DNA sequence: GGGCGCCG
DNA sequence: CGGCGCC
């Protein structure tokens, strides 16, 4: 099935390499986009030119296409499976924390294995230190069952501190993903707003106790409106440490709150995208009119997600659908 | 597409 | 402070 696949597949690879292997954001942007548009198309893309017809995709993209069309490969593409350097780079990116810049440097010092990484860890930054530490786990996804469990675990101590703490795990969860990547938890409490501005400690508390109780083990960031971290389940003799994150909002904006944290990357963007077009710019905070002159306006009334899409003249989508 | 928190 | 890597 799904016809224009191979090609798309092929397409993206390119992008990341250009993304990663080079900065070439621009090429990567295009590439990605190009991958997209090709997939949304409904016919067997025979002639790579046919494709060319198709908007966005251009001449060189166009080229890579037929190469593939003739024979299942692009040497450029093969180079990756060939050139050490780059193959190396990709790995590192597999590491949480280590993004390309740092990744390069790491190779630039011949650091080019997981093992290597260990060997002179000394060069890493903590965040990275932790990644390496945990590496293995991070590959394995979190199964819904646990996710549920975890969820609870949270809910408890949360409310225990103060009843008035809204907790809501979102992201993949809201999208009914049989397996999710990490705990994406939203948070709120009745006094906090655009007009209270402070109290971040509330955030600080949950974790505080979360840490105390023996949940979050590790701490990647303890910012005032956000927290990234690691945790893991309790045992009887073991399970993987899971990434975790919590974010707290000014209750008054709760709605963008669910929106963003849920969304699905692309999803949010589309919207956010559509929005600008429609005279607004959304945020995980608010939606405001783009007062033509440029100016983001005074926050829009948001009693539910609905309002948003509505505002945007877009049909509401219910979470599990959200994927695009 | 938008913004948060690390750090050098 | 960019500039990173993540969300
Ligand atoms: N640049 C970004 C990154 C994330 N998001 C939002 C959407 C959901 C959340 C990111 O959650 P992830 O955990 O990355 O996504 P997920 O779908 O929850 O994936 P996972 O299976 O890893 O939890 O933040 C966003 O709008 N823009
Ligand atoms: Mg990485």
């Amino acid at each position: 099935e799904t016809l224009n696949g191979g090609i798309t597949d092929m397409l993206v690879e390119l992008a990341n390499f250009e993304k990663n292997v080079s900065q070439a954001i621009h090429k990567y942007n295009a590439y990605r986009k190009a991958a997209s548009v090709i997939a949304k198309y409904p016919h067997k893309i025979k002639s790579g030119a046919e494709a060319k017809k198709l908007p966005g995709v251009g001449t060189k993209i166009a080229e890579k296409i037929d190469e593939f069309l003739a024979t299942g490969k692009l040497r450029k593409l093969e180079k990756i499976r060939q050139d050490d350097t780059s193959s190396s780079i990709n790995f590192l990116t597999r590491v949480t924390g280590i993004g390309p810049s740092a990744a390069r440097k790491l190779v630039d010092e011949g650091i080019k294995t997981l093992e290597d990484l260990r060997k002179n860890e000394d060069k890493l930054n903590h965040h990275q230190r932790i990644g390496l530490k945990y590496f293995e786990d991070f590959e394995k996804r979190i199964p819904r069952e646990e996710m549920l469990q975890m969820q609870d675990i949270v809910l408890n101590e949360v409310k225990k501190l103060d009843p008035e703490y809204i907790a809501t795990v979102c992201g993949s969860f809201r999208r009914g993903a049989e397996s999710s990547g990490d705990m994406d938890v939203l948070l709120t409490h009745p006094n906090f707003t655009s007009e209270s501005s402070k109290q971040p400690k509330l955030l600080h508390r949950v974790v505080e106790q979360l840490q105390k109780v023996r949940f979050i083990t590790d701490t990647l960031s303890k910012g005032e409106t956000k927290f990234m971290g690691v945790c893991q389940l309790p045992s009887e003799n073991e399970y993987p440490h899971r990434r975790i994150d919590i974010r707290l909002i000014p209750k008054d904006q709760y709605y963008c709150g669910v929106l963003y944290f849920t969304g699905s990357d692309i999803f949010n963007k589309n919207m956010r995208a559509h929005a600008l077009e429609k005279g607004f710019t959304i945020n995980e905070y608010t939606i405001r009119p783009l007062g033509v002159t440029g100016v983001a306006g005074e926050p829009l009334p948001v009693d539910s997600e609905q309002d948003i899409f509505d505002y945007i003249q877009w049909r509401y989508r219910e979470p599990k659908d959200r994927s695009e």
